[PDB]
């Protein structure tokens, strides 16, 4: 259940390595890229982005959009990550890395 310390473009990141992907939590705030859980739960691109584009941006987040390929996506506050896990079922395998 490998969980390493890494940092992409200025931010000290905690990397849970998951069969689908990286995935990612901020060691200054603890938020959690929601597009990694997203695609923990196997969503496709365009269902990620419909998904993301109800739900998610109508709560608190972070639209990273620009740099290193894994650091990017959406980001939220641990408790809504949390949530979302719990919503699509994919929050026991994240659980090491909440």
């Amino acid at each position: 259940n490998q969980i390493y310390s890494a940092r992409y473009s200025g931010v000290d990141v905690y990397e849970f390595i998951h069969s689908t992907g990286s995935i990612m939590k901020r060691k200054k705030d603890d938020w959690v890229n929601a597009t990694h859980i997203l695609k923990a739960a196997n969503f496709a691109k365009a269902k990620r982005t419909r998904i993301l584009e109800k739900e998610v941006l109508k709560e608190t987040h972070e639209k990273v959009q620009g740099g290193f390929g894994k650091y990017q996506g959406t980001w939220v506050p641990l408790n809504i990550a949390k949530q979302l896990a719990e919503k699509f079922s994919v929050y026991d395998q994240l659980k090491p890395l909440f």
